[PDB]
């Protein structure tokens, strides 16, 4: 497979997914129907997704490391899979929730490819590959803000902050894509259990780093290393270059 | 005036300035054209909203105090118009900016008879009068949740909190219908600056109280005392009335 493939597939699957959730009244989206592998509650609105979106992943070979049923497949071509990231949003009708998807030639991060977050309520879409990363079509970089006076999306404030405006949308893949084309400095998910799984993330991660982003782990280290597995967890601290280090001190 | 014009004007306005902006590209929202009599700047985004707004206003007998020009007209009929509440959004492509009105016959909010937000962005309805709250030409009203552990909007969390979810999506005005239609628990603006603006808030907390919230000042203080003017700031803490005096304890 390589990243036309991906980027052909992610569309269809998009397409498919938007499609299932917006024929579901908000009653329906928010039922707990099961529960996930990953040890939350599958709502709904999840099982329609990830349904739409595997339907179409089974046909290719493919390892696919997914929210609600866990790991699936067998290809050396593994795909980390959010079906519906921000599905809080989801079953209030708030706009923001996608689907996720990060493609990597091997289980670990570093060997990502391709990176697809598609917001399911706007039609928003964001992905990257060798060319550079796109929103809606056309290419996007992170901001050039040096200040710790900067808008910022964390995950959670629990001091008093420099910011100049502190967000929190509810879709992480989403949200690192809005650090991705410029909208917000920085994205922190600093939540010390440590709650990003790597389907929440990985998308975002690459998305992010082609748009010239420095994105790591809590300290500083690298993601490269990262497995597309259940177990897997993530806190992201994610700025420019001259931005990054600043916040790294700061969250000591 | 009644509720009835009010919503007729507030639909025509909502027409409106969702074209305006609509056709406006981000590198333009994002342009600062001005200083608001507010004390904040004017952008392009704000500025092509109120013209918009204002437009249909002054044609009416009203007294409107709006965030860019300040206090106009001379009727006994107080408006107060947030043209584009989260402006930020609006230049970034956020899907969460509204207009907001707020209609009321004395220049005190325990007057207000009609309150107006409608997303610019998805084209979602929010409107309350006397037969009750809405949204998108449904009935809604507040969640019943009595736990501390709840889904919380907060400007700004600044310690350790028991909320299932903190979300802040800046835009106050729609943050208020969010918790009137029942998707969020609670709003909270504690901000010790006191930094939310008469037209902030007014609509959403006329909607929120006819939705069946109970909404107050920081101690717990009625709101009705507030000015239709530019001086007036305002805390709020909005949830049920089972749940908000244990949040007020929480913060206390
Ligand atoms: N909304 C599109 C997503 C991909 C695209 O065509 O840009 C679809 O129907 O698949
Ligand atoms: N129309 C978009 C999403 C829904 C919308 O337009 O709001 C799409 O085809 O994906
Ligand atoms: N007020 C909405 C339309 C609602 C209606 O008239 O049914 C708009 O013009 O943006
Ligand atoms: N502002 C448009 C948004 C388009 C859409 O989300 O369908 C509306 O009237 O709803
Ligand atoms: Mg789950
Ligand atoms: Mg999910
Ligand atoms: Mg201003
Ligand atoms: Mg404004």
């Amino acid at each position: 497979m390589d990243e036309r493939d991906a980027l052909r597939i992610s569309r269809e699957i998009a397409g498919e997914v938007r499609k299932a959730i917006a024929s579901m009244p908000l009653r329906e989206r928010v039922k707990d129907v099961g529960m996930g592998k990953d040890g939350t509650p599958t709502k709904a609105a999840d099982r329609v997704a990830e349904d739409a979106a595997l339907e179409i992943l089974r046909k290719e070979r493919v390892t696919v490391v997914t929210e609600e049923s866990g790991v699936l497949g067998e290809g050396d071509v593994f795909v980390a899979l959010d079906p519906l990231d921000g599905t809080f949003n989801a079953t209030q009708g708030i706009p923001v929730y996608s689907v996720s998807l990060c493609f990597s030639y091997s289980d670990k991060l570093k060997d990502a490819f391709f990176g697809y977050v598609y917001n399911l309520a706007t039609g928003d879409e964001y992905y990257a590959d060798s060319s550079g990363a796109y929103r809606n079509g056309e290419r996007i970089e992170v901001s050039d803000a040096e200040e710790l006076y900067c808008n910022a999306i964390i995950y959670y404030p629990d001091r008093k902050f420099p910011f100049e405006r502190m967000r929190i949308f509810g879709s992480a893949a989403t949200e690192l894509c809005f650090f991705a084309d410029g909208s917000f400095d920085c994205f922190l998910d600093i939540r010390p259990g440590k709650m990003l799984r790597i389907y929440d993330a990985a998308a975002g991660v690459f998305i992010a780093e082609k748009a010239g982003g420095k994105v790591t782990e809590l300290d500083g280290e690298s993601l490269g290393n990262k497995k597309f597995d259940m177990q897997e967890r993530l806190n992201i601290v994610a700025a420019n270059e001259k931005l990054h280090p600043k916040l790294l001190e700061l969250i000591k």
